[PDB]
């Protein structure tokens, strides 16, 4: 096991009992269809329940058979039309599926019946994931259907190759021999994401090349496009709105100028001749650098529409980024929700504002971006990181699935019980005319495609919710373990528990207590709390945890910036109150007293000690589950992970010493006895910061030469 | 098939007929010893046997059994002892082999024996060839030893892990694992090289990093090295002249200067008290900004000796590149031998000077360097390029094995006929001390190593033309092929001729007659002949060729730069008069009019443009001929070289329509009628290198937005 498949283990059905059951159950495969879509169900039927059954299951168009899995839609399978399944498929609308055991002229069979041909495929996925994780046919009857429109995933890859915030090798989009070369891989990649019935991409960096544009690289997006069509992906673009003027065609990209607006029409028009079901694009505008409409005196609407206006004959649309905060601004935390709140309303119908999960960027917690509450009418979706930019790159576990199911259940109150971000995101809560929720992954060449292991299990937990938001990390975890290593139950419960712990152990030992922001700059590796004397200040550590001799936090309260008056009254209440402001959010709302007791009876200096040791032993005793789970692992995967787990735990004490003896430094208290010292002094630790290899090819720290 | 094994395919024998008489001849597997060393030999041959003969060989030390192979030495193995090879052990020395078939007390062997444990390696991999190669074992008796002593390849990575000049994916190096993970691949990267007979690897980049001396990195590096050792391969590391000030231990790196001397002897020590067996150092000193002795104005002997010292006590060597020239000299070609002629015999015994095979840069055909026909009393090794930084990247199919084997047999005429570089290197010419080879491969994380399936022909060629300098180009991929796609007769001889005219294509349609260094700068991916105006000269492309109305190339003669004067006087003679000189080297010594004519009556102007033309025409041959293969080649593999050569085509095509659209435009003649007509101008052509992708991570040319 070296990875390459991922959780599409195909390998025979470990418990003998119920392998016997399955192959009595599936012994032909009835496929009508002949559609590119249907006919990559059926290959993956073929290769999954002939690898899973330990033998050959070939997908024929003949006679029915007894114990038969029959795949189709009723326009393309007689057989699914005869059950006249009528209204209880078709409420599960246009991706939807039925999963049934039943009979056919008095045959015994399973049927994979939806509306569409991707149905079809998202169900076969799903029956092929019921066998993997051991549970049974008999008396099968359930039927899906997804709760968000666009489930995407994005992908930061520069045209060099290199990936931004990349851990897993270079990106997966071999330019040079595009168009030509259809690697296998492309295929591989399409499988995985329909697997979790995700159905876009953005293959690009938001940092946005012109190139992409041009007819050179067209041609070669088309290649991809044309591998993941089958599979129900739709391709989409990162674009720099400077377009125009890189391409030297008109001397400005101000959206209001008609030779702008005619610029992009006839670019859509050349993209949709290549890609005829093109999706549309990401944009990242006048944030860090990149170009935007501001930059010609123009708003986020006047720019998005302008794109939109292009794509919309097409069927196309704007997936416009809010993750925008200009350097003047006094309290970072407030920017996104200033800048849009008073354009809500104002973007056209196929645009859809992408948001990340929190106001900052992807720190291990944050509190949700107040834009989810307060924007009633413009379309939304969320924006999730999977690439562990801030947990740890390729050498930390950290399955997300936690991060992404805290996220989807916060009650936000928009308009009073009920209104979960994941309530909000389906549209519930505001009617909406888009949906969706995307997931930046960036996996590269590595063969095991995310370089750490568990990197894959985030991936997972991503996909499912996407499909349904109220699926939990615990649910998504099973599925996952299952599906990537063992169906054993003394294997599950513990690794499993061990996955759901991991998240909060990098709270911990980076950040805890609603401390944030504690990276060095701008590799975000290791640790670095005492960063200061940046070009802006809102890119270092001290403007977030403020902390001095007296106390530390930054208070977002009437009494501070009052970034709390951005959400609804009921959340503003909560957290503005001392008596009821969850611990694990406290100093991003309040700025204490060292002296402030918490819950549980030790003080601020204390608890936050207690929280960073906790951390590191968390990591230890996720090495020590690790290790007793040698007899259900292979031995190659198990080497990886439990070196990998050695790299974490040194990383993790380094980063507990750094920012336990930084603040010690400034709250000048000391560490209870009862806690293990550092090693060494700040001193070291800060040397520590500068010479300790960052390993991401892309951020130039990697190839920093201080050795002092 | 993806590539990963290489050509260390165990895959079993086709020809039936064949298999049954490996399956009678070799029943069992007998091996006494059990150091690290042997163990690698005795599980190779387990997977290796096992595959092959499709049946289970495992090794085991127990009483013979009839029809054994047999491995061991005399000091490890009895039943090798018992038969008192004497004299016939005795010529194999520290790395030799003999392979035999014969008898101990009545029962049927085949022995690989040899005097070391590598000795013992280095038979089993060759034994396994025979077998690979569908060799007959009825009556095998051949004996092997390598020609040079040190056979070693080149990494040019960053630590970042992007390699400069590297085509073929990330650096093989996790330094973000390592030391705790002991990657699989590691120990497979070992086994491909131990197959050819490699000793040694330098994994680092020549423009060098001073952090592989620290501790950080040491162990690090020092985990590769335990991961090489069994496999017999000594580790390197290139450095960086300056590294006792980048450390901050001392104000300059002058190597007069005892502070200094002493830091690399202190530096040295901690080297190997991580690894005792440490190989020694690569070198690129004043050369392309790179630091050295010169910028504290001593020479390379004075550096390489201070080096030399600090290593000796441990049995290390430096291996000081010769690649140095500078830019305010007249003629580049003249560079080296002028600036290391003078220290002929100032170096120290440890120190092998480290020379390209031709003078300038790895360019498609060069003459040989004249420092190896001049230097008489210093260590000289070849250094030889496999990865295709002029040779079209992963994109193009040119085998190098042709390259490699007409420098080793040029004949110098240093000291009587016979003086072919070759027989330099071997040290019988000058009669010296330490010799090599070294070769740049990198390879990288790609699945395959190489990118392009057929650059692994090009590594294989130079590791068995390492061990032996005669070995042919044809040979090498008579071997290889069969090894990696097939023992049909019918497709082992168009692919092996294929193979052998693609270095000269490479030629054809990129510098012909002499002509050089007319690539894009400096990424080196596609023509640029009109380059100019560069921070020196000597890296444009107009410099080298000095075409114009009247006629073109470089006149090195006497009434020129005089370069030929460093040959010695057959040489000059042969290359000076225009009745000897080979046109495949005419214009690196001689400026023609266009209307010379050459020996196919063709005046040079009409000759060039038949060159260009026909290097395309061979790349539209080998597209022929690989498309007859189908059959014979698995389908992944078949389809990624039909589709490469299609990228090359293109290409090509590109690359004589430069050259011969700038040319023209120079020169003021017409392309002859019966050509086809380049449709567009050389302003077309010039927009087009500006704008085709270079699908290379490290250059900084893959980032370019220009788009005009
Ligand atoms: O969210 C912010 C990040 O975007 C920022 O990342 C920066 C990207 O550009 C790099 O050149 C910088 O080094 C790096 O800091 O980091 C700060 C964070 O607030
Ligand atoms: O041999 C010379 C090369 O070394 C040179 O390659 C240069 C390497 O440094 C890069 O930064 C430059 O861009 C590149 O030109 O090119 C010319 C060749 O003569
Ligand atoms: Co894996
Ligand atoms: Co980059
Ligand atoms: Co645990
Ligand atoms: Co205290
Ligand atoms: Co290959
Ligand atoms: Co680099
Ligand atoms: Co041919
Ligand atoms: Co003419």
């Amino acid at each position: 096991e070296d990875g390459y498949d991922m959780w599409l283990r195909y390998q025979p059905i470990a418990d003998q009992t119920l392998l016997k059951t399955y192959q009595k159950q599936i012994r032909h495969l009835h496929v009508a269809g002949d559609s590119p879509t249907i006919n990559a169900a059926a290959a993956e039927l073929q290769r999954g329940l002939s690898g899973l059954l330990n033998k050959p299951i070939v997908a024929r168009d003949e006679k029915l058979k007894d114990y038969s899995l029959v795949i189709g839609t009723p326009d393309n399978s007689p057989l699914i039309a005869s059950l006249n399944l009528g209204e209880r498929l078709q409420a599960l609308g246009a991706e939807g599926y039925l999963l049934e055991q039943t009979r056919i002229n008095k045959r015994h069979v399973v049927i994979v019946a939806a509306n569409s041909d991707v149905g079809v495929l998202y169900g076969s996925f799903h029956l092929l994931r019921l066998i993997q994780t051991q549970h049974a046919l008999e008396k099968l009857s359930l039927s899906s259907a997804p709760r968000l429109q666009h489930r995407v995933v994005n992908h930061w890859d520069n045209l060099n190759r290199v990936v931004e915030r990349g851990y897993a090798g270079l990106s997966l989009w071999d330019w040079g021999s595009l168009p030509n070369y259809l690697a296998p891989r492309y295929t591989d990649y399409a499988r995985i994401n329909a697997s979790l019935g995700i159905n876009g991409t953005v293959i690009n960096n938001v940092n946005a090349d012109p190139r992409v544009l041009s007819d050179q690289f067209l041609q070669k997006i088309a290649a991809l496009a044309d591998a993941f069509r089958p599979y129900g992906i739709k391709m989409y673009l990162s674009i720099n709105f400077n377009s125009p003027r890189a391409f030297g065609d008109v001397d400005t990209a101000d959206p209001l100028d008609p030779r702008v607006q005619q610029w992009w029409k006839t670019r859509a028009q050349k993209i949709y001749s290549y890609i005829p079901d093109f999706g549309g694009f990401l944009v990242k505008a006048d944030s860090e650098g990149q170009p935007g409409p501001q930059g010609y005196g123009r708003d986020h609407a006047e720019g998005a529409n302008m794109l939109a206006a292009a794509l919309k004959p097409f069927g196309g649309v704007v997936f416009w980024r809010a993750f925008v905060y200009h350097p003047d601004i006094e309290d970072r935390f407030r920017g996104a929700y200033d800048e849009f709140m008073p354009l809500d309303g104002k973007f056209a119908d196929n645009v859809i504002l992408q948001i990340k999960n929190g106001p900052i960027d992807f720190q291990p917690r944050e509190p949700f971006s107040a834009l989810f509450a307060g924007m009633s009418r413009t379309n939304m979706m969320m924006e999730f990181q999977i690439t562990q930019e801030y947990f740890g790159f390729a050498t930390h576990l950290a399955y997300q699935g936690p991060l992404f199911e805290e996220s989807l259940k916060t009650e936000t109150h928009a308009r009073g019980e009920g209104s979960t971000i994941g309530n909000i995101l389906e549209g519930k809560v505001f009617k909406t005319r888009h949906t969706g929720m995307a997931g930046v992954i960036n996996p590269g060449t590595d063969r095991n495609w995310t370089g750490h292991p568990f990197v894959q299990s985030s991936w997972y937990a991503f996909g499912r919710m996407a499909w349904d938001h109220q699926i939990s990390a615990a649910t998504a975890a099973d599925e996952w373990l299952r599906m990537t290593f063992s169906n054993q139950p003394a294997f599950i419960e513990p690794v499993k528990q061990m996955m759901l712990v991991s998240r909060e152990a990098g709270v911990n030992y980076r950040s805890p207590l609603g401390l944030t922001h504690l990276y060095s700059q701008g590799d975000h590796y290791g640790p670095a709390p005492w960063t200061d004397d940046l070009p802006r200040a809102d890119w270092t550590a001290v403007y977030y945890h403020r902390a001095s001799k007296t106390g530390i936090g930054f208070n977002r309260t009437k009494t501070g910036s009052n970034a709390l008056a951005q959400y609804p009254e009921p959340i503003a209440k909560a957290w503005g109150d001392l008596n009821s402001v969850p611990e694990d959010l406290i100093l991003w709302f309040h700025h204490l007293s060292w002296d402030h007791r918490m819950q549980s009876g030790r003080n601020l200096w204390q608890e936050l000690v207690h929280k960073y040791y906790q951390g590191v032993e968390q990591v230890r005793a996720m090495q020590r589950t690790w290790d007793q789970q040698e007899a259900y692992v292979d031995a190659a995967r198990f080497a990886q992970v439990k070196a990998l787990l050695q790299v974490q735990e040194r990383e993790a004490v380094r980063w507990r010493n750094s920012c336990v003896l930084y603040f010690q430094s400034v709250a000048g208290r000391p560490i209870p006895a009862n806690y293990e010292q550092p090693e060494h002094d700040l001193e070291y630790y800060k040397m520590l910061a500068r010479t300790t290899y960052v390993p991401e090819p892309w951020h130039p720290a990697s190839s920093s030469r201080v050795l002092k």
